[PDB]
Order: structure tokens, then C-alpha cells, then sequence
């Protein structure tokens, strides 16, 4: 096994996969790592196995049919996944925790949006389809972008917000465009 965790790059308290290499601390991986369950295996490990399972999964999909579907078990993994995706880019600390605004020239957004809360909502299954998690995770970035406005800090919205979505097309096998 890998010594530091997959998600923050840090050693400490980590739980092992059993199936792949990978470490993580607790509340790093998401769902946070299960009670007992051995062997226990990581969300990559999961989501590898669900296209295995079905190979013509990863056949290109529309984006709109996607957002609708239902959040059955294999499409609350896979936003499980795209979440902890995001959180494993070191920049995610600026979008992680509740902000705050407070700058001369801005008003704060009216649905502020974070990282944490998004987790939150989907350990306690208050997403009923792929679109709930799409709409909250884009408007972290969109409200970051509107408050900065030409301040180069706005960049930080663009950078997470393109792992973020190159994350949602292979996750979700977008079809391929131009
Ligand atoms: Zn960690
Ligand atoms: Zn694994
Ligand atoms: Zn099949």
C-alpha cells in the first residue's frame, strides 16, 4: 500500500484498500472509510468494478439523459467519486469549508455553496437525481467567479472548476465532442 492518503498527500491514521494500492485517511475517502467490512475496498476500486461489470457503460452518453437519471446506487457512487475527484486537487481548500463576503464592490451570492455541504447532502441522500449534485457543485464555481469578479482570485473558480467537469465526462462517459 501506498503510505500517504490518495486525496490529500499526507501521511497519519490511514485505512488500506485490499484490492489496490491505495491509502486514505477516514474523512478523505468518500463515503468516509466503512467500520469493519474486510477485505474492504476503495471507491476507485468500486467504480472500476461497476465497468467491468458492465463494459458498454463506457459508451459516449448525452449530458442531459445523464443529469436525469435517478440517484440509485451506482449514481450515488459515481458522484461519491466526482466529489472525492475534486478534493484530491489541493486548490479544492479554497471551496471546501462555509464562506464568507465581505469586499468592497461585491455582494455575496443568494445560495452560497461549498464543498463540505455538498458532502453533507450526499451522505444523507438529499439528492434524488445526478442533476441536485451537477447544479450545487457548478454553483460553487459560477458564485466564486461572480463575487471576484476581475480579481485574478477568480482564476481558482476556472482551474477546480475544470477538474470538476474533464472528472464528470470520463466518470459519466460523456460522448465525446469538438
Ligand atoms: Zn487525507
Ligand atoms: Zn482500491
Ligand atoms: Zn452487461
Amino acid at each position: 500500500n501506498s503510505n500517504i492518503c490518495e486525496v490529500c498527500n499526507k501521511w497519519g491514521r490511514l485505512f488500506c484498500c485490499d484490492t489496490c494500492p491505495r491509502s486514505f485517511h477516514e474523512h478523505c475517502h468518500i463515503p468516509s472509510v466503512e467500520a469493519n467490512k474486510n477485505p474492504w475496498s476503495c471507491i476507485f476500486c468500486r467504480i472500476k468494478t461497476i465497468q467491468e461489470r458492465c463494459p458498454e457503460s463506457q459508451s459516449g452518453h448525452q449530458e442531459s439523459e445523464v443529469l436525469m437519471r435517478q440517484m440509485l446506487p451506482e449514481e450515488q457512487l459515481k458522484c461519491e467519486f466526482l466529489l472525492l475527484k475534486v478534493y484530491c486537487d489541493s486548490k479544492s481548500c479554497f471551496f471546501a469549508s462555509e464562506p464568507y463576503y465581505n469586499r468592497e464592490g461585491s455582494q455575496g451570492p443568494q445560495k452560497p455553496m461549498w464543498l463540505n455541504k455538498v458532502k453533507t447532502s450526499l451522505n444523507e441522500q438529499m439528492y434524488t437525481r445526478v442533476e441536485g449534485f451537477v447544479q450545487d457543485m457548478r454553483l460553487i464555481f459560477h458564485n466564486h467567479k461572480e463575487f471576484y469578479r476581475e480579481d485574478k482570485f477568480t482564476r481558482l473558480g476556472i482551474q477546480v472548476q475544470d477538474i470538476f467537469e474533464k472528472n464528470f465526462r470520463n466518470i459519466f462517459a460523456i460522448q465525446e465532442t469538438s
